[PDB]
């Protein structure tokens, strides 16, 4: 990742809403980031459904997920989203943030195998402590912004450690917007609303290719009102636009 | 490829415009394919711009494409569209449909790597003569859009004569719509209006993946003023959404 300089002009986007939050937005071709709050881009905070991304990765290496087109079948039972309550793909069910296809492919990958991915791709701070199906929602992981942005550069670039032809599945899977000249990928994130004193997180992290550049980011807010979920999505595409990113 | 039966009744889509075409789509749970003309089905044509698909895949197996993110630089000299006139990714040169990147590709592949790959592929009638930078868009080359369904349920299985890696490459670069249960990889066509009785050709192929379900699609019709070419796209629409599939 390249330098990163504090531009505190993006908060009033924040203040607008009266939110506490982050954004960490990098420019490839100039190896150079900004960010509203230099000190909270470095905080590491749950990653919630973010962790999908590594997940659906990790899944792949180990033969869990045996390939690209693999169902993930419903078994008829409730599901706490009726969005959920169906046979998804790999892609729709990170789409949808299907949190029990996620934690079964977790429990298959198993507590040693995904130790050791976290570790070959620096994810935060490593800790899978928690259930080996819960620990990315609330256990004890956590990740920064500047973290996520390292680690969506890697995959841009397949260059984690993990096949290349895995990469390129997972990238696949998190395409939210296709145009001629426009293509974001992204995934959302939210732990919950936490509990007094203590607010929940929500996150929306990705990368916009746009003509020829490519620019990275990474969104984080404390919650705890499931009322302002949009603003982990209106407060970094209004910055975006600011920037004539869109 | 699965099973194909005729249905006559997509033809009302076509004669309300007055185009003679043919739409072929395949339900891949099923196994199963409808068309409005069966023999027009398997009669072959010029790729035209759809020739980008294979072409992109053979430029990555070759190592002419050096990988996903290289740029193709514009050198400043005038081309034929103004979109063009601009540095491309990969994926931008396909959707936008750049010409004179695809040629270039091409004269560096050579007729020799050319001339194996689309023997790997089973592509159309594999005749490139007429000069490689030219047999897509007016040399000898011709595939049916039977042949173009074979080929891109080939891609989505990555199981054609190429690496996983390059196929999952090109498909990315093909996304034209993306949704959380909805996704259409696709690619345009177009040939020129060619002449009163010896009519261009346009095409819309590509598939639709919609909840865990996969449609694969190839339109073509005769085409001899450009005003037609939106009917190359709102004609499957029309048909898809009529399928239930919306498209
Ligand atoms: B996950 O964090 O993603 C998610 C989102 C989102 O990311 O914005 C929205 C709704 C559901 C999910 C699934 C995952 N979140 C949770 O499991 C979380 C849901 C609310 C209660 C606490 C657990
Ligand atoms: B190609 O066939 O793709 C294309 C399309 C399309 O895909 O429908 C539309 C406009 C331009 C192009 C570039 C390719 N077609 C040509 O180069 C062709 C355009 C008309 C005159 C002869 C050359
Ligand atoms: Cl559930
Ligand atoms: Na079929």
């Amino acid at each position: 990742m390249g330098s990163i300089t504090e531009n505190t002009s993006w908060n009033k986007e924040f203040s607008a809403e009266a939110v506490n939050g982050v954004f960490v937005l990098c420019k490839s071709s100039s190896k150079s980031c900004a960010t509203n709050d230099l000190a909270r881009a470095s905080k590491e905070y749950l990653p919630a459904s973010t962790f999908k991304i590594p997940n659906a990765i990790i899944g792949l290496e180990t033969g869990v997920i045996k390939n690209e087109h693999q169902v993930f079948k419903w078994d008829g039972k409730p599901r706490a989203m009726k969005q959920w309550e169906r046979d998804l793909t790999l892609r729709g069910a990170i789409q949808v943030s299907a949190v029990p296809v996620f934690q079964q492919i977790a429990r298959e990958v198993g507590e040693v195998r995904m130790q050791k991915y976290l570790k070959k791709f620096s994810y935060g701070n490593q800790n899978i402590s928690g259930g080996i199906d819960k620990f990315w929602l609330e256990g004890q992981l956590r990740i920064s912004a500047v973290n996520q942005v390292e680690f969506l550069e890697s995959l841009y670039l397949n260059k984690l450690s993990a096949s290349k032809e895995n990469q390129l599945i997972v990238k696949e899977a998190l395409v939210t917007e296709a145009a001629p000249e426009y293509l974001v990928h992204s995934k959302t994130g939210f732990s919950g609303v936490g509990t007094e004193s203590n607010p929940g997180v929500a996150w929306w992290v990705g990368w916009v290719e746009k003509e020829t550049e490519v620019y990275f980011f990474a969104f984080n807010m404390d919650i705890d009102n499931e009322s302002k979920l949009p603003l982990r999505k209106s407060i970094p595409t209004k910055i975006m636009e600011s920037e004539g990113i869109i």
